[PDB]
């Protein structure tokens, strides 16, 4: 146990930190903590500190990329230009290194947030509605434009990595960062092939067909990820679901029900019940070469024409 609850860190950038209690779940070493003052850490903490051996591949990994891309300027910065109400991308606040018994840990600082989204989708008997699913979506490909201009790709999307705000349930932010990957480092794509650095396929179920084909994540695989997801989270199952230890049968069915978008809604969705929105978005994600830039506009005028179907609006309402 690396820390104690009410231990003083300190970062890099000088910035005392106070530990609070452990909140890392079976995953990673988690623990609350606030800016160093005379009161102990709460259980309203507004940050975290996830600590792991400097050695680890999965921290230093994350760390680059919230250091690169979630710097709290940088998305304040964007949110303001792109006119958006928030970002759910989580904010960096420090780093340092921590030594125990002899060895040498490193520690990041990060926003605090509440419920992961699988929590509520098992609570809600596997089901979101389709309100929940256009508005989780919308928010995700905010998210995704960011991430993706910024040099990088997630690879990992579902709900277990999908946080709400601890003060907000309405706004909703994509977590782990260990295994994402740059796949243009300044401005140059990788090529359509295999990344020896890179040992990840992400999750089998929501994984792309480019990471089953044994190639480096890009911007059309991460999109195809949150499209297995909606489907997923509409009807609480895939086609795929009952063959998972099989990866030869799943890149199987992904491929020809890519092949045949119609049979997939004919699959997953009762006859002429299947909303037109979802087909609409796997059709353009099809039409994504793998260096391409995704049209996220484009993307998202789909979903709003679904939310517009139901007689909603884009009101940042999640519903869950
Ligand atoms: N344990 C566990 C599962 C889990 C593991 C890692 C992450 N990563 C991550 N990255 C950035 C910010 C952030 N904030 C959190 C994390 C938690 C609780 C303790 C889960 N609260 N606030 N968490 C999130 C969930």
């Amino acid at each position: 146990e690396q820390f104690a609850v009410g231990e003083i860190i300190t970062d890099m950038a000088a910035a005392a930190w106070k530990v609070g209690l452990p909140i890392g779940q079976g995953f990673g070493c988690i623990y609350l903590a606030d800016m160093n003052s005379s009161e102990s850490v709460g259980s309203d903490a507004p940050c975290v500190v996830k600590v792991e051996p400097s050695d680890n591949g999965p921290l230093f990994t994350e760390l680059k990329f919230y250091q690169r891309a979630a710097k709290p300027e940088q998305i304040q910065k964007w949110i303001r230009t792109r006119k958006l109400k928030y970002l759910g991308v989580p904010k960096y606040w420090g780093s340092g290194l921590h030594d125990k018994n002899g060895k040498s840990y490193r520690f990041m600082i990060m926003d605090r947030f509440g419920s992961d989204l699988q929590k509520i989708y098992e609570a809600n008997a596997k089901r979101f509605s389709r309100k929940t699913v256009l508005q989780l979506s919308l928010r995700i490909l905010d998210i995704l434009e960011y991430i993706h201009e910024h040099e990088y790709v997630h690879g990992d999307i579902k709900a277990s990595n999908l946080l709400l705000n601890y003060k907000n349930p309405d706004q909703v932010y994509l977590v782990d960062y260990g295994l994402a990957y740059r796949y243009c480092p300044e401005g140059v794509h990788k090529a359509y092939a295999a990344d020896p650095k890179r040992c990840h396929d992400g999750t089998i179920e929501f994984t792309s067909i480019d990471a089953h084909n044994g190639v480096a994540p890009s911007r059309r695989g991460d999109l195809e990820i949150l499209g297995y997801c909606m489907i997923q989270w509409l009807t609480g199952h895939l086609p795929w679901e009952d063959n998972l230890k099989d990866p030869k049968y799943v890149r199987d069915s992904k491929i020809r029900y890519r092949e045949n978008i119609a049979s997939l809604m004919d699959k997953c969705f009762p006859a002429a019940n299947a909303p037109g929105e979802i087909a609409k978005y796997m059709e353009t994600v099809k039409l994504l070469d793998y260096t391409e830039k995704p049209l996220y506009e484009n993307l998202r005028d789909i979903l709003l024409q679904g939310l517009k179907a139901i007689g909603s609006k884009d009101d940042g309402k999640l519903d869950l």
